DNA sequence: GCTGATGCGGCGACGGATCC
DNA sequence: GGATCCGTCGAGCGCATCAGC
């Protein structure tokens, strides 16, 4: 079935208007995404904060266009030190964060270019490009050990300020989160191990899945489609991209959007509206 | 400098069997 | 004998390195 994201709900359960718009996009090659006009789409979305994943771009290679975003002028970038051309994340913000850090505890020795932490007045934002389990699950054990390290890391942060985690978490949590659950149960992104890791992330930190919280029974809502086999035109997809929130932020939650129509990557943007 | 091949990382279509 | 299950295979894209010029 095709999918039509419902209209933007811009007011919280208590009637407060949204004051903060966060957009997250796994761009699958930041320089190619720009050439495919992804920044034109960002401009129309006008987020306060833009998180980008799979940029595949070290900071010296950022296109000039990123220097022409006056409403997203505070920019933080990360890319892995060995595997240049892979992973890579970015966080761009209208207002300057109070603190920024990289990685999940030892980035200075294992510069992975997967995680950015930014602390604002009212919340801490984490964006992540979570390690894929690999074709044939060759890196699944690593993914499980990464999941555990990440959970512990985030539990520490959320003990201080409320947490917003966004990005490509690279698992479809439940069967409703992908088009072909039965055929993919031995594939990266839908193994029992990865699904369990996501469930434990929600329980241990604790975090809520903003979109599923608002739309608990809505199927065919995906954020990724393989480039092969015309999967996007058929909406044969996976929901890999999330906004997870501390429970205490749920009264600020206005809406969590899937921007299905925005092209330029094999993932689409997702957008969060918060009343802070 | 530039192009294009190759390497590497990030699953749905289809054929055949099985279920009742 | 239509629906479902299951395993196999052939498959887009981006960016790095490498060869060639
Ligand atoms: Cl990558």
């Amino acid at each position: 079935a095709l999918y039509e994201d419902p209209p933007d709900q811009k007011t919280s359960p208590s009637g407060k208007p949204a004051t903060l718009k966060i957009c997250s996009w796994n761009v699958d090659g930041l320089r190619a995404w720009i050439k495919k006009k992804g920044l034109d789409w960002v401009k129309e979305e006008a987020p306060d904060i833009l998180c980008l994943q799979q940029t595949k771009c070290s900071e010296n290679k950022l296109p000039a266009e990123l220097q022409e975003l006056p409403g997203l002028s505070h920019q933080y970038w990360s890319a892995p030190s060995d595997k240049e051309g892979y992973s890579g994340v970015g966080l761009l913000s209208r207002q300057c964060p109070l603190k920024v850090s990289y990685g999940i505890g030892d980035e200075e020795h294992d510069q992975e270019g997967r995680v950015i932490v930014a602390e604002f007045d009212s919340f801490v934002l984490v964006t992540a490009y979570v390690p894929n389990a690999g074709r044939g699950l060759v890196r699944l054990e690593y993914r499980q050990r990464w999941d555990e390290a990440f959970r512990k890391f985030l539990k520490g942060l959320a003990s201080r300020k409320p947490l917003v985690l966004c990005g490509n978490l690279n698992v479809a949590h439940e069967e409703i989160d992908l088009r072909n659950p039965k055929g993919n149960k031995k594939n990266a992104g839908f193994t029992p191990q990865e699904r369990q890791g996501f469930g434990e992330l929600l329980q241990a930190v604790p975090l809520a899945d903003s979109f599923r919280h608002l739309y608990p029974n809505t199927p065919y809502a995906y954020t990724f489609w393989t480039y092969m086999m015309n999967a996007r035109s058929k909406n044969v997809g996976w929901r890999l991209d999330y906004f997870l929130l501390s429970h205490s932020l749920l009264p600020a939650l206005c809406d969590s959007k899937i921007r299905s129509k925005a092209l330029g990557s094999d993932h689409c943007p997702i957008t969060l509206y918060l009343a802070l």
